C-alpha cells in the first residue's frame, strides 16, 4: 500500500514527481549529482540518500528523470548490479532510437525497464491533468501501475512492448508543443505593440486554440487518405495570409523570421504542386527529408 | 431581416447557410458567379451585379481573397452601400482594416472589422466564434442577428478595427504553428506505420491540453522575470535537438526543428537559459 519508490534527478521536473509520491503515501528516497537542491522535498518528508546505490537499494521502483540518455547510462552502469531485482522507469527524454537502445541494455543486464513519456508540467504533475505514456515490459507495467498512477492519476497509461513508440510520440507532441508556445509568444508580442496584456490576450487565444483541434481531426483522414481536395482552404490562401502576418509583424517592428519561414514552406509546397489542396498537402513536404 | 453577402470562396459559401439557416433571407453574388446551384437549390436569391446585391439587404457581408480585392469592389457599389451597412471579413491586417475603416467613415458608410474563427462546417454552430470591432451603436442593432453565425461567441471589441484584424493575425500563426507540429508529428509516426487517424485524437488531446499551461506564462510576460517553473530554455533546447535528431534519423524533413533550436540557441546566447520558454518573446521583440 503506497509502497516505496526512489526517483533520480531533481530538475524542476525531477522534484515535482517526488512530491506526487511523497504527497501520495509512497515513501520516496531521492538522489541527485549536485545535491543541495532538496529541503522542500525533505521538509515535505523525503529521504536524501548517501549515494546512488543507497538510494536504489531503498525501494522496489527506480524512477530516473534527468537531462539525457547520456546521463542515464553513466548512472545505471555503476549500480547496474543493484538494479536487477528492481524495475527501472526511465522518464529522461529521449528519441525512439535512444529508448530502444536503452531498453536493450537493461534487458541484457536483466533489469526490467520502462520508457515513460511525461505529458505534464511540474505543477500539473500529480493532477488529473498530467498524462504519461509508458512502454516496455507489460508485466512490470501492470505490476506498479498503482504507484505510477501517483503522478498521472488520470492517465498513467501503457503502449505495447516496443519502447521506440512511447518516445516517438513524445517527440511528435513536443514541437506541436513548441509550435504553440511560439505562435502564442509571437501573437502576444504582436498585441504587445498595442499595449495589450497577455493576461488579456491568452484567454481568447485559448478559446480559438481549443477551436482548431476540431479541424485537425478532419485533416488526419486526408493524410491517411490521399487527394487533398480542400475543405478548409487552398494552400494558396494560407500562403498569402502568411505574407500578411509576416507583413504585419515587420510593419510592427518585431521579429518576423518565424512567419517568413512559415511562408517558405507554403511556397515550397505550392512550388511542389498542391496549391489548390488543403493544408493537408504540407505533409508530403515533411515526409521529404532536409539534409 | 434580410442580408447580403459577397464572395463565394470556400469561406463565402459557408456563411450563406448560417444566414439562410438562421432566418436571414440571403440575396448574394460572387466574383466567379456560376456556382450556387446547391445554395440556390437550398433556396438562395441570386442578384445580378454588385449594386443589385447591395440594394437587396440592410446588412452586407464581404468575405473575399484580400483587402486588395475588397478595395477595388467598393467604388462600383459605393452608392448602394450608403444606407446599408458592410462588415469586412475579407482577411486583412490591422493597418488594412484601419484603411478600410477610414475610407468608409469618410463616405458615411457604416463599417465593422469582423474576424471569423471557424471552419466551413463549424459556421453557425456553438463551435464557431467571431471577433468584431467597430461602432458600439451598430453592435446593439444586429447583435442578435449577428449571433446567428457564431451563436456561441459573436463578440465585440473596442471601437478600433485594427484590433479585430490584429488578433486574427496573432492566432493564425499559433494556428499554423500547430498544423505544422501535427503534420510533422504525423509524418514522424508515419515512419512507424501509424495512421494519423490514430495519432490525431491524442494530438487533439494535447492540442487542447497545453493552452492551459500557456496562460500561466502570460503573467510572466506581462510581468518581467522569467524565473522558470516548467523548464529552462536549456532543457527545451536539448529536447529540440532530440526532435531534430529524431526527424533526421527517421529520414524526414528536419528543417523546422533545426530552426526551433537556433532560436533556443539564440535565447540562451542572449542570456535567459535558465528562464522559462517565456523569454523567447524577447527574441520576437527583435526584428527580422
Ligand atoms: N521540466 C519539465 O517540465 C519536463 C517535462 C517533461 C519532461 N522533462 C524531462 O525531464 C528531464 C529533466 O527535466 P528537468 O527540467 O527536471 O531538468 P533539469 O532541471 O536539468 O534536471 C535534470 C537533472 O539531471 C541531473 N544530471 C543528469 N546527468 C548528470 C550528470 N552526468 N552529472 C550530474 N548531474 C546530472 C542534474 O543534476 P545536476 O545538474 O545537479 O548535476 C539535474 O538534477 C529531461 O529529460 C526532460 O526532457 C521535463
Amino acid at each position: 500500500d503506497r509502497p516505496p519508490v526512489t526517483v533520480v534527478g531533481l530538475g524542476l521536473m525531477g522534484q515535482a514527481l517526488a512530491a506526487a509520491f511523497l504527497k501520495g503515501g509512497h515513501p520516496t528516497t531521492v538522489w541527485n549529482r549536485s545535491p543541495e537542491k532538496a529541503e522542500r522535498l525533505v521538509a515535505d518528508g523525503a529521504v536524501l540518500a548517501d549515494t546512488l546505490e543507497s538510494a536504489v537499494t531503498a525501494s522496489p521502483l527506480v524512477i530516473v528523470c534527468v537531462s539525457d540518455y547520456d546521463a542515464v547510462h553513466e548512472l545505471i552502469r555503476p549500480v547496474e548490479s543493484a538494479l536487477a531485482g528492481r524495475v527501472l522507469v526511465n522518464l529522461t527524454t529521449a528519441t525512439s532510437t535512444q529508448a530502444r537502445e536503452t531498453a536493450e541494455w537493461a534487458a541484457q543486464r536483466n533489469i526490467p525497464y520502462l520508457d515513460g513519456a511525461i505529458w505534464a508540467f511540474p505543477p500539473v504533475i500529480g493532477t488529473d491533468g498530467a498524462v504519461l505514456l509508458y512502454s516496455g515490459h507489460k508485466s512490470a507495467f501492470e505490476a506498479h501501475e498503482s504507484t505510477l498512477k501517483a503522478i498521472a492519476p488520470a492517465a498513467t497509461t501503457y503502449l505495447e512492448e516496443d519502447h521506440g513508440l512511447s518516445s516517438l510520440y513524445d517527440m511528435a507532441v513536443l514541437g506541436i508543443m513548441w509550435g504553440i508556445l511560439n505562435g502564442f509568444l509571437h501573437g502576444a508580442a504582436l498585441l504587445g505593440t498595442a499595449k495589450v496584456k497577455a493576461e488579456t490576450f491568452a484567454p481568447l487565444a485559448n478559446t480559438m486554440i481549443s477551436a482548431i483541434t476540431e479541424y485537425v481531426t478532419a485533416y488526419a483522414p486526408q493524410v491517411d487518405e490521399g487527394r487533398y481536395e480542400a475543405t478548409d482552404a487552398t494552400m494558396t490562401v494560407h500562403q498569402a495570409a502568411m505574407e500578411l502576418l509576416a507583413e504585419e509583424s515587420e510593419h510592427l517592428g518585431i521579429h518576423s523570421e518565424l512567419p517568413r519561414f512559415f511562408k517558405t514552406l507554403a511556397d515550397r509546397a505550392v512550388a511542389d504542386g498542391h496549391a489548390e489542396n488543403s493544408y493537408a498537402a504540407m505533409i508530403e513536404l515533411f515526409r521529404k527529408p532536409t539534409a
